[PDB]
């Protein structure tokens, strides 16, 4: 990996290796040296930028565990935030035993959160501004231990008034010499004041969007049906087109089961991947996937690209959607087939937008005389 060139702790290198990561992305190789060397960090990229990982990994990194001591202190906006990066904590933390984590957020009774601060202090902890805040009040929370302090999507966590006001009292609670890291997707509605506020002449860093998708050289086609007419249509599509691999999108996770294991008694090598499952278990079936083992993918979500035809089983959220889930462009470079199914004139809508937005045509699937293979 590219990750050696950051000589991380081997129990944390290992870490980097199940989690399927090969190499380092652009704010990674941007704000990782700094970071593991203790400085202030304002890293500022757009969404899914691989951002996270940048704190994880640097504070893992230099933490020196205490039994008794939190040495780190992590906050999001939302629950559902804090809980994904307390497992991004686990899962780096895997070789680390020693290293301990935990997660508090409000919509959970206070009494719990102070029975893990007193039955197993963590030296990690990950939540949300306000009910650190009653922590650190009750007392349950010791904050002047802390000495990495890191705010995830800030932009976000203080272009909310009330929200902003915890995250300085809980600053003000926390040693003054010690290593504060900010992480966001704007350059904000002028935020910079605030952040003037926690960081000793810091280092402002900015990664421009890496890659723009384009739906240049790619066959896009839809096929007008009834939703209890998709199925059929699919598998009998799946007879007569060519391919390696393919890739179906279907909106909720149920869908996505229920579709893969019909393929399955129809003697079809699908697997399926939905937003419910764990991480850990979404790179194991991935991997059967991109190992060729299995042939067609059935995803909610959604490198090399092996895959031949694109489905979207129900139509995509939106424009970008589309563009995020068809448009062929990771690495090897090549072209693709983009099937797209709708059922109602919201599917249109959408498939329209995409004729206006990108300015490319979506003709109604074929098939005359001939076939489609080019
Ligand atoms: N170097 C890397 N290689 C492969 N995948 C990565 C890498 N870094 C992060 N990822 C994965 O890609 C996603 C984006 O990272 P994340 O930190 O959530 O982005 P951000 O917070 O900047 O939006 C995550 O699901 C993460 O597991
Ligand atoms: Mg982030």
């Amino acid at each position: 990996s590219g990750f050696r060139d950051f000589l991380l702790k081997p129990e944390l290198l290992r870490a980097i290796v199940d989690c399927g990561f090969e190499h380092p992305s652009e704010v990674q190789h941007e704000c990782i040296p700094q970071a593991i060397l203790g400085m202030d960090v304002l890293c500022q990229a757009k969404s899914g930028m691989g951002k996270t990982a940048v704190f994880v990994l640097a504070t893992l990194q230099q933490l020196e565990p205490v039994t008794g001591q939190v040495s780190v202190l992590v906050m999001c906006h939302t629950r559902e935030l804090a809980f994904q990066i307390s497992k991004e904590y686990e899962r780096f933390s895997k070789y680390m035993p020693n290293v301990k984590v935990a997660v508090f957020f409000g919509g959970l009774s206070i009494k719990k959160d102070e029975e893990v601060l007193k039955k197993n202090c963590p030296h990690i902890v990950v939540g949300t501004p306000g009910r650190i805040l009653a922590l650190a009040r009750n007392k349950s929370l010791n904050l002047k231990h802390i000495k990495h302090f890191i705010l995830d999507e800030c932009d976000k966590m203080l272009e909310q008034l009330d929200m902003r006001r915890d995250v300085q009292e809980i600053f003000r609670m926390t040693p003054h010499e010690k290593q504060v890291m900010m992480f966001s997707a704007t350059l904000s509605k002028e935020i910079r004041p605030v952040c003037r506020k926690f960081m000793q002449d810091p280092m402002e860093i900015f990664v421009d969007d890496e890659t723009k998708l384009t739906l240049h050289g790619l066959q896009q086609y839809y096929v007008k049906l009834k939703d209890n007419e998709k199925n059929r249509k699919l598998f009998d599509l799946l007879d007569v087109l060519e391919f390696n691999q393919v890739v179906i999108f279907v909106k909720s996770v149920q869908r996505c089961i229920a579709l893969a294991q019909l393929l399955v008694e129809q003697n079809f090598p699908a697997i399926a991947i939905h937003r419910g499952m764990p991480q850990e278990e979404r790179l194991s079936r991935y991997q059967q996937f991109k190992d060729f083992q299995r042939r067609i993918l059935v995803a909610t979500n959604l490198d090399i690209e092996r895959v031949n035809i694109a489905f979207n089983y129900d139509m995509p959220e939106d424009s970008d959607t589309y563009l995020h889930r068809v448009a062929r462009a990771g690495r090897f470079g090549t072209k693709g087939l983009a099937i797209t199914f709708v059922s109602d004139e919201n599917d249109a809508k959408i498939l329209n937008d995409v004729q206006d937005r990108f300015e490319v045509n979506i003709s109604e699937l074929p098939d005359e005389i001939d076939i489609s293979s080019y």
